[PDB]
């Protein structure tokens, strides 16, 4: 088999309202090492990593106001506790009560360090929808 | 070289309103166990599998009814036949249909899916839209579904 | 530490109205064979790769009239002069007001040594790398 550090977290659906990785359910993961501490997830060793995450927004009609949905993957190394982004895009659901979604995809391939923090995360939590599985997930993989 | 599952299939361009996924084609792929059946792809052997797909919707105008366009990748394993949906998104391409008497343009949509998951020999994955109707592969590279075992 | 011909470049954030591809940069990639020729990425033995990319586009106000934005991700072997596309994308923008519409592009393919590899858009005058990890290309052998 694969002994390669991995992990494919997922929104819990008990935590409404907020942004909480999970990894005990069926068709998540979390093993060879990674860990998910404090809501994000710790490489084991350095290497490439494919890193990856989704999230989706809903909201019904659009807001009075004009609002920008952010989504981002961050790195923290033991060597700078200052958070850098690796990858991060932005969306516009409105251009001025019809229900909008919006989906955000991210994914690239990065050097990592042991004890790197992965964090994926959004601006909106308001707006986060995962009322149903495979909307919101966040993963990692040793290549 | 080689010799680990892999398929990378796309949209049939001579399908009408369906999705029909194809290999048998200049930079497709389907090799080393996977198979093509029933339009799912079925895993040869366990381990750890990137899956992706990505779908593109485009329609001239905003209709009446309000429209959502889904794609999802389902997993159907035989010990626990309830087929799971392990990627999944959603888009609104409009938020009102095109008011009397003004130019109805054409809207694109793509969704993007992608992620690892541990699966079982004879696993068989669904990359599937709500809506076929909206479905556009007019043009290479944009409707896709593959998977790779790492 | 690796091995295994890998590449993940970025927009230049200097190289405004244009879509650069940049190496020279922290958390990006270009190595074991991989090469950064006029602005395509070059493979160096065949097999199969992962390849993706992602742009975004940003507008402070919606366009007059109406307009399509594309990201494709296109082939050019030795063997073919002719541009294949392997992955492409078509978004339409909005006809307190700026927009942003992001594009992602993914799959795997069979690649041979000399194939070059483009992802490029129709507007840059949209493109946004105002800030870091908006814009990138990369591939990697599996």
């Amino acid at each position: 088999p694969s002994d390669m550090p991995v992990a494919h977290v997922v929104a819990n659906p008990q935590a409404e309202g907020q942004l909480q990785w999970l990894n005990r359910r069926a068709n998540a993961l979390l093993a060879n090492g990674v860990e998910l501490r404090d809501n994000q997830l710790v490489v084991p060793s350095e290497g490439l990593y494919l890193i990856y995450s989704q999230v989706l927004f809903s909201g019904q009609g659009c807001p009075s106001t004009h609002v920008l949905l952010t989504h981002t993957i961050s790195r923290i190394s033991t060597t700078h506790n200052q958070p850098v982004n690796l990858l991060s895009a932005i969306r516009s659901p409105c251009q001025r009560a019809n229900p909008w979604y919006e989906p955000i995809y991210l994914g690239g391939v990065f050097q990592l360090e042991p004890g790197d923090r992965l964090s994926a995360e959004i601006n909106r939590p308001d707006y986060l929808d995962f009322a149903e599985s495979g909307q919101v997930y966040f993963g990692i993989i040793a290549l």
